């Protein structure tokens, strides 16, 4: 509680905590294939985000990075690594999306996530820049696959265009809040950017889910 | 040899090489798509523990943590992330597990393992056990999938019965194991720690196998 | 660029780069699955190996490891442990390859490069070489399956054929470059080793797909 983030990492873990729960009791009984699939990934997202809240919390997810000592949190790129595919993932089972697509988006999505990790620890502040626009290239790409590169069922194509619509607006923000915050510019402090992180984060895994799982268009269609 | 727990180490390294070469041997002509994704399966998880316990040997997988100069052998979690969801995979595989099961039992293993290994690296005592507590969570909810989540032939039905069996009981003493060693509460020595892992190790993965790979039930049914 | 070896990374990253940009371009206007499989996997090759040549001429990708202070590029395990995997994808796909074969490369390949990278940092200098020779028979399994493991159309069998010959050759002088250059023996200065990788990286990959993604081999048959 010496960092004044910590406020912010810890609604963060009870959010994700929270929601992985609602996820996981709503879940049970599903027999349905496709339901089990669109459950089984979005309750790993908020899962997978709870544990690594939970690190930065205590400590573990956090180190020091020397440019200009200042504090990365790590974490952020373990979550993002697998919790961004699996997002993309249920956009793409939702469309049924050629598996050539879904290739594209999963690897497109690793370099966003790995150049991302690389320029959050390069010690060279003018290069941190160079990997954040790799990445962001990498961000540009997933967008345009999303709205060009691919639904049938009239529920299937509703909950895909909300969905999707939800994930470039929050998604975009991500690259913005680096771009100003401590990893970037340090225009806006660490405590300030945890917080749109944690808004961002819980709004992308949670109210993403919520909107899928409430949604028929997980069901195969009697 | 200046650590004595090296004998177990140079035994498990000794026993999943030879497990190895066996299964390799053994799936020599198998023709059969069902049979050869259980051999390939089979083969590759010793062939992995192989190459650590080695590691461990050599003293390359192993690393000192701080709380309380603490040696853990962190190559045990790169073992096990991809060990361990290889084995549920033969298991999925086994009784034709829904694409949404195995995602689930992959996630949740990958969970397990990723805050095991936190807790092995976490520098502050008190806090390595709350992170014991997620993975062993993520731990029953695999062994409640394995039970309840979901075999129409009766060879099927019965070797996964087995496979099963095995399983629940043997996953089940590693947090036991951990908690009481040299990652946990420290009651017993390093050099029984590492030899009760690596009779778990060996009878989970090799024995493990050698019950699957005589079973006729991995062959697509004339 | 105070590292005489800079002119070959900074190379390797323009190549690796407008192959990248190349295909991606080539790949527009696919509609046809199977080719946009082929695509998906071909340009993500080059394009991962871009990031990680890009953190090796930045100085990222670049570790000190004591032995015999030896200066390591173990950005390249980063790249191989990805695109190595994808170019076995790449061949497997072509020939319609059981799940089986796949896991079985796929594996093969991760424990060549996982090794690999253990050798490459290991700090005992005789046991670097222990590593090497795992990962040799790694690779020479993978080999194996490639002509024994495993074309129907006629131009499937025949580019799989210049696939598969373009592969054994290169892939096969990846360890005598290791064995020779600054991970193994130090007979050959890391700049000429550099140089011999970043003709080999290219070939393999820029080259490779060229060869791929020009043969009609890439869509399934009117
Ligand atoms: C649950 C978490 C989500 C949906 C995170 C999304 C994160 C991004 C889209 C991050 C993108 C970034 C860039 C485009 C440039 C460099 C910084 C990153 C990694 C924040
Ligand atoms: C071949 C290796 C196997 C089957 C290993 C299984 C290992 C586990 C099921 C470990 C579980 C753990 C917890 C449940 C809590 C924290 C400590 C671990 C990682 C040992
Ligand atoms: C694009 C990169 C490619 C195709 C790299 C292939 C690399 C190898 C086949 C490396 C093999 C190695 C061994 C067999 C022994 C140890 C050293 C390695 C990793 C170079």
């Amino acid at each position: 509680t010496g960092r004044p983030e910590w406020i912010w990492l810890a609604l963060g873990t009870a959010l994700m905590g929270l929601g992985t729960l609602y996820f996981l009791v709503k879940g049970m009984g599903v027999s349905d294939p496709d339901a089990k699939k669109f459950y089984a990934i979005t309750t790993l997202v908020p899962a997978i985000a709870f544990t690594m809240y939970l690190s930065m919390l205590l400590g573990y997810g956090l180190t020091m990075v020397p440019f200009g000592q200042n504090p990365i949190y790590w974490a952020r790129y373990a979550d993002w690594l697998f919790t961004t595919p699996l997002l993309l993932l249920d956009l793409a089972l939702l469309v049924d999306a050629d598996q050539g697509t879904i290739l594209a988006l999963v690897g497109a999505d690793g370099i966003m996530i790995g150049t991302g990790l690389v320029g959050a620890l390069t010690k060279v502040y003018s290069y941190r820049f160079v990997w954040w626009a790799i990445s962001t290239a990498a961000m540009l790409y997933i967008l345009y696959v999303l709205f060009f590169g691919f639904s049938m069922r009239p529920e299937v194509a509703s909950t895909f265009k909300v969905l999707r619509n939800v994930t470039v607006v929050l998604w975009s923000a991500y690259p913005v809040v680096w771009l100003i915050g401590s990893e970037g510019a340090g225009i806006v402090p660490l405590n300030i950017e945890t917080l749109l992180f944690m808004v961002l984060d819980v709004s992308a895994k949670v109210g993403f889910g919520l909107i899928l799982l409430r949604s028929r268009a997980i069901f195969g269609e009697e």
